[PDB]
């Protein structure tokens, strides 16, 4: 589980949203695991706005953070799991790196701010849901 909290917006995984999440929502893509709803207290965290390929996760499965080197957002074709049919998702961007299930939603940064989120993994990967391109998240 995870979120970011920039501004009055809340950016969790696709896949973990809640009811409330549903009926607050701002914008929802399927292909790139993301919603994005309302929230009335302002968030903390900012947005990367940057080229950034190293950073650092939080992996919920072993309390840890961990430095990466990540590829570039790209088109991979993602697994089966509980949540999507096997698929091509968009603006993903992988790593090598613990991950487990439950560990979507754990934030990768950089010296510039939020990059992403966890969205995917399994076999010593770990994939990220990449922000940086939603430059609305910076606005109203
Ligand atoms: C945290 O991910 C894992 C880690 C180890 C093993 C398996 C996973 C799950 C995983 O790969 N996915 C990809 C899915 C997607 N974003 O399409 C998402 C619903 C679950
Ligand atoms: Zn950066």
């Amino acid at each position: 589980s995870g979120a970011i909290y920039v501004g009055n917006y809340r950016v969790v995984n696709r896949h973990l949203a809640t009811h409330n999440d549903w009926a607050n929502l701002v914008w929802e893509d399927s292909s790139r695991d993301l919603l994005v709803s309302s929230t009335t207290a302002q968030g903390c965290d900012t947005i990367a706005r940057c080229d950034c390929q190293t950073g650092v996760y939080y992996c919920s499965s072993r309390r840890k953070h961990y430095p990466v080197s990540f590829s570039k957002p790209s088109l991979i074709f993602v697994e089966a799991s509980e949540y999507y049919p096997a698929r091509y998702q968009s603006h993903l961007m992988l790593a090598v790196g613990h991950s487990e299930p439950g560990d979507c939603g754990g934030i990768l940064r950089c010296q510039h701010g939020v990059v992403g989120i966890v969205s995917t993994g399994g076999n010593g990967l770990v994939g990220f849901a990449d922000v940086r391109d939603l430059l609305w998240l910076d606005e109203e």
